[PDB]
């Protein structure tokens, strides 16, 4: 299941969903 940036495959829903990292995680995507 290919997922787009800021999203992550969701084997519980059937598609990709926004990851919590997108919310507030400067360290995750500090760049």
């Amino acid at each position: 299941q290919w997922c787009q940036p800021g999203y992550a495959y969701n084997p519980v829903l059937g598609i990709c969903t926004i990851t919590l990292s997108r919310i507030e995680h400067p360290g995750n995507y500090d760049y």
